[PDB]
This record gives C-alpha cells, sequence and structure tokens, in this order.
C-alpha cells in the first residue's frame, strides 16, 4: 500500500487515473495564506467525496508554517525551480514518508509528480534520498503520461474543481505579479 502526498485537487485528479489502492495525505504548510490553504483543501475534499478516496489531512498551523519557512528561508531570493523548491518539496516528502512509516505503508509518493510545472528528476532524486533515510519505498511514475494530464483537466472542469494560478507559497504569489 502507498501513501501519496497531495498538493492540490487538479494534480490528484491526474494521479487517480493511474493509482487504485492508496491513502492520500494532504499536507502543505507551504500554501499561504490560510484562506488559500482552505480553498485548496476543500477542492481535494470535493474530489475525495466524489470518488470515495481515503484522504488524511495533515497539520496546518502557525507552528507548521514556521517549520516550513525555516527550511526554505535561506533561498527566499531564488526563483521557482531553484534550491528553494528542492528544500520545500523535501520538507513535504519527509513528512509524508514519516507518516507512511507510522501508518504501515511500505511505499510513498506525491501528486507533485503529476504537475506539469515541476521538475521530475528533482522530485525523483528527493524521493529516493528520503527512501534511503526512512526505509519507505518511493514510488515514481510519470503521472502525466498516458495523456493523464489532459484527463485531469477534463475531470477538473466537469467536477468544478478550483484550479489555482500560483504554486502556493508567498514567494510564488509575488513572482506571479512580476
Ligand atoms: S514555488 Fe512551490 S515548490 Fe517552490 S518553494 Fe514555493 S510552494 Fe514550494
Ligand atoms: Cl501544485
Ligand atoms: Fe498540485
Amino acid at each position: 500500500t502507498v501513501l501519496i502526498h497531495v498538493c492540490c485537487a487538479p494534480d490528484l485528479l491526474t494521479t487517480i487515473f493511474h493509482v487504485r489502492d492508496a491513502e492520500f495525505f494532504f499536507y502543505n504548510p507551504n500554501i499561504q495564506p490560510l484562506s488559500e490553504y482552505e480553498k485548496r483543501r476543500e477542492a481535494v475534499d470535493k474530489v475525495a467525496n466524489h470518488f470515495s478516496l481515503n484522504v488524511r489531512y495533515g497539520e496546518y498551523s502557525t507552528e507548521e508554517i514556521r517549520k516550513w519557512y525555516t527550511a526554505v528561508k535561506d533561498y527566499k531570493d531564488l526563483g521557482e525551480g531553484s534550491k528553494r523548491c528542492e528544500r520545500c518539496i523535501s520538507f513535504l516528502l519527509e513528512r509524508t514518508a514519516q507518516e507512511a512509516r507510522k501508518r504501515g505503508h511500505e511505499s510513498f509518493s506525491t501528486t507533485l509528480l503529476a504537475s506539469p510545472r515541476k521538475n521530475l528528476p528533482m522530485i525523483e532524486n528527493i524521493g529516493k534520498t528520503i527512501e534511503e533515510k526512512y526505509g519507505v519505498k518511493f514510488f515514481f511514475k510519470n503521472f502525466r503520461k498516458g495523456g493523464a494530464y489532459q484527463e485531469g483537466v477534463r475531470l477538473s472542469k466537469e467536477l468544478g474543481i478550483y484550479r489555482q494560478n500560483y504554486c502556493g507559497c508567498v514567494f510564488s504569489l509575488l513572482e506571479r505579479r512580476e
């Protein structure tokens, strides 16, 4: 069984075309502000209710956001896709692997593998590094392949799923304004 970190509902929709027996873990203290976290969480809950998915919701709090910010802050000034995102994704995947170990899952993954903007080699390297640390296997898949991304777009539209326009953190929201 696999515990799959969930970044957002659109990428969850792409992912569920391929995976069938999973526990999902919505944990994203990198999403600010709270209103945006809740909007994204509610979209995930809408997908989970529609398809009867098993989703666990992680901690979101001032303390949790401060732990994330500490992990990325020395690279604030670098763009998206830089060492800042390496730190951010490792932070999220480390917590996911910890949860997988605690809940008895032998494997972990992330719906970030389905996101068209993310760097697959970077994510696979992070996942394998965390696998070696925790002893939970990282499951890699080109989750966009088999045309699954466009499959996720179609289901997002039909179900009326919120599709965000910035990665999630305050740095990415500023970079949106340019
Ligand atoms: S742009 Fe996305 S991956 Fe990069 S630090 Fe911000 S939330 Fe994390
Ligand atoms: Cl995302
Ligand atoms: Fe996503």
